[PDB]
């Protein structure tokens, strides 16, 4: 993992150098390459159980998505969103396995900061992918909550929920909108519940 | 009751995948064989005196139903939610049998949740259907609430009749927002009755 | 009244049972069987100095007049809330005479869901019939209030003027709405009177 | 008094009875003798100095009033409300002589009620009536609790005015609407000046 | 004074009876020969250093102002404030000249009460004369309050002139409003002031 | 100044008497002979060094100012005010060279009555000069203030300005009313300044 | 500077001689004296290392076109204010070259009531000269906070930013408007970070 | 660093009075050579190690900036805030590599006041090149909040991310205000849960 990561982060700086000079060729094949490089780091972290790298993994996704909306290329960022969002759900489940709070509140940073980039690129699409993966992570956030005490996450996903409409509100996708306000009111529900169950 | 859940989880595993693969003839005999375990689970759980088991044949069902909406089957999705509410009333029913509060919270966040996937999906007919079993389940847990002491059962019992509300607001369906609206205003009557017998 | 209770519960689980069927015939029959037992209760009740046995018939009745209403057989319905006012009336006078306050609220309760459940089918008559009969028990709720302390049926009943006059604000009887407000602006000044007169 | 009492109380019942059944002549004649009977009880008690006896005959003058709106014979109703008005008068004149405050109370309770009585009826004449003695026994109100300390007669009597204001605003009688908001402001500055003077 | 007082009350008293059986001569003969008393009562309280009897002049003529305006007869309506509001300046001045707090509030309080009647019976006239007089007792209240302590005064010259205000405001005399509002302004003023003095 | 002040008392009886008996000649002569004899009186308070005297020849002019007002003589009304705001400057001077706040304070409710009494009898001229002195009396009480700590004048101050900017709001002089608001800008600036600096 | 001071003031006093006389000639020379001996009291104070010499020099050029704005004469009025500014500009530097508050804060009252002056002359280019060497003042107000403790500097500039933005508002210099509310929204910024660090 | 400092400094001196007297091509000489110096410094800093001299160059190159905009020289404001900003983004880098909160506050006050002379001048372009380094700086110091504790740089955070939405409401660019504004929203999400984190 730590000569992969070296790797992925190397390739992520010729990315970086490729998008401010101005280049295709090596900034698809740089940015490919750190994708590959960390779903394979993601393979890694859970052959030897480590859920560190599941989270740095998920950060250099990130950092390879910013890159694309600055420079615009979506077909490279549609896929980086899409190993961004599937890396947020292995997160999830991997913290529900082992009941770690913090991984899934990364996750559901991670989520809301693939909807941001996608609000910053104005690729609907991929907006409500990360919409929908955002509310999973938010059911998964309460019940872990349930699950491991740390009230804190019940506030934290209420907050997501409310985040998500509001994000939707500002773009526009009004189903999104939606199934988010939706999503508030009952998590409003479920979180009366946890509270009394814990507190 | 062990082996039906495991078979019941392993079909469940089948239908995500066949939804994801885009199978039909797999996904409804996996969905509708869920259905009948988690019947037959609900069976055991009376003919054993269990109630944790109606709880877990509530989430299978719940699971299922999630699946519907996501493929949009609307044919086995039907069949899921009366399966989840009939699952709530029997939970609420045995639950008022043995006065233990927080089957009665599990059923209104069952009842809740499938009113939220229908209000996604877009089924104004089992919305309606779940908004009446959940006004139900609030009756039924006022009602416990003051057989059992517990006073936070009141106030989960009048937030799911506001969130019924909301719901029922956000999709417009004004014959049951007018139920629920009429319905919290007696139910905080009741609640003041409730809190100053107890308390 | 032991096997009149219990003849009258099997009697409410046939009409619950030919609801559910599609019954008419076995419907009102048992449903008045079931009237008839409950008045037969209440007899017994004051000959035998049992308050609790009014509140069991009073739920009885209710039971009965729920089922009216999602079956919608208004004949019956009538019946039951005219029967359900009456126990109502019995229980306020029971209680005054008496000096108990739980029986009051009680009564005050029942008389609301008799209301709410008129609101439900949609019976301008005996919805009136039921706000007049709630407002004459908040009258008898101050009233013993006063007699034998208990600050908190003052709330109570200031509570119940204001449950009558949204009622009547969602239905429409401007009539009784108007009855309602003035209702309770009076209770307010004579619960400034009586909460100095104990406190 | 006690053999009077009861013959008015009997009457009632009689009057009680008689509209049920829907009777006119034995109606207006239980009433009267009532009335007549409630009349002697008052010159009783000032004859023996025994101020609850007035009370009781304002009370039984008041269900006689009550009657009659539910029956509608206004021309019984007139005569009841004038001689529930009368003894609030006498109330009010007995409790400024002997400085007791509940008798003060009451009287304003009285005429708040025939007040409320009118509105339900809606006989505009009485109406005025009932709000000129209302504000006239708040007069008496704030001057006795400058007599007799007893701050909360203070309160009462600022918020017995804005009751006669308020009903007023339902009924429609702007007359009577401008006199009460003019006492209520006179009345705020009378209070500061008591509370001052007292507390 | 004593005697004197006595015949003014027999004097009032049958100014009383006069208005209800709705005599004229007699109501204006008793009516002039009171306030011809409460003048002489007026000399007499000074002539033998008396306040209390000053307040109980006022506190008659105030009778016979109210009685007027129940009778509506305004040729004798405008002499009783005439005789009220002089009687209210002879209090201030006797008031400052002792250090009197009391005697102050009274002669506020008998101002407005003047200015309610007028507001009643719709005397704008009288009314103007009557709002002047109690802006003069809030400008020497505010003085002796500066005087001799006591800091609930500044409350009640300030309350006294948010009275005046909203008097004016029902009625309508804009002029008096703007002088009361301009009077309220420079009231806080030397409010700030006189409370920074003392306390 | 004792024989000054008693001379100057008995002249405005004079004018008083000949204000309500209606004359002009004495009217004036009285009038101007106080104004003189206040004048004079100022003089000797500065000679013999009495501050006190300043504020009675104030009050004084204040009494002959109100006179005016109510007798209307706007010719002598304006010699009157002139007089007054004088006065107040001589007040301000000698009470910023001996650091005594209470004069400072007297000054300004002196401009702000020569203000009401101009909005009463509505001279926009005079409002202006009285509006100007208020505000300059304004600054020299936060700089005596900033002098001789006493916090509760920067209050005062504030107070003052908001003060003018209301009688400006009524009247209608736009002019003195953007001055006002611009003074009370900038004096909730120097007042955080000199809050500081004290306390 | 003792001489010099005394000079400067003389000059002042006649200047406003002249100016309530109505001269001219006389009014500009000893306006130009005053700013000539203001400006060498200025040189003299750095000479010898005073800075209250500047500040006293900044409060005789304020006098001396306070004086303008009453005579109006704006030729002397605009070089007063240029004077008054750049006097403020030097106690800027000097108390930002020592570190003392107190001068800092007298600076921006400087600034400020130049403004004030063109605001009431309105004399638009003043105006916005004023308000440009307002805000730098706020700037190195904050900045000093941050250097030398006195957390109470922070609020000082907050508020005159505020102050400058209001002023603008009644005056309608849209564009100095625009660049205080700026300014004020960057010095909140820097206002939390400055708090922060020293608190 | 020490003489290069000097030499800039005099060099900004220089710029300064050429602006005052009205050169350009000294002014631009200057100006250049200043940037120039401070990269220069900048360069030395991160050879020698010294955050601070970073401060410095940024502060330098601030003082060339805010001399552009008085002086309206675009072609040389543009290449200063180009510097201001590069300048920022190393001072990022050196502090997240060290853990040096100051360093990230001073970042983003720069960025934030190359934006504010950007909206004073009127440059949309740059203007939008600052609000997204400023962004890019909230980025990083949620971040090194999360990695070093000091939980006031969230508030920083979230009031930078405000403020830079404000700007951009005030001057128009909505696509700046939109990026903000989703900013601010995934900003609360991060902060809650770093918040959670560390408290």
């Amino acid at each position: 993992p730590e000569e992969i990561l070296e790797r992925a982060k190397e390739s992520l700086e010729r990315a970086r150098e490729a998008s401010e000079r101005g280049d295709e060729e090596e900034f698809r094949k740089a940015a490919e390459k750190a994708l590959e490089l960390a779903k394979r780091l993601v393979e890694q972290a859970k052959k030897e159980g480590d859920p560190e790298l599941v989270l740095e993994a998920a950060r250099v996704a990130l950092w390879v998505a910013e890159l694309a909306a600055k420079n615009g290329d979506k077909e490279v960022f549609k896929k980086a969103a899409e190993s961004a969002l599937e890396v947020a759900k292995r997160l999830v489940e991997v913290a529900s396995k082992e009941g770690d709070p913090d991984l899934v509140a990364w996750a559901a940073l991670v989520a809301l900061w693939v909807a941001f980039l996608a609000f910053l690129n104005g690729d609907k699409e991929v907006f409500k992918k990360a919409a929908e993966s955002a509310l999973e992570v938010a059911k998964a956030l309460m019940e872990v909550a349930m699950k491991v005490g740390a009230p804190w996450l019940v506030e934290l996903a209420i907050a997501v929920a409310r985040a998500v409409w509001l994000l939707a509100e500002l773009f526009g996708d009004e189903e999104v909108r939606r199934r988010a306000e939706a999503f508030e009111i009952i998590l409003r529900i479920a979180a009366i519940a946890v509270k009394a169950w814990l507190g």
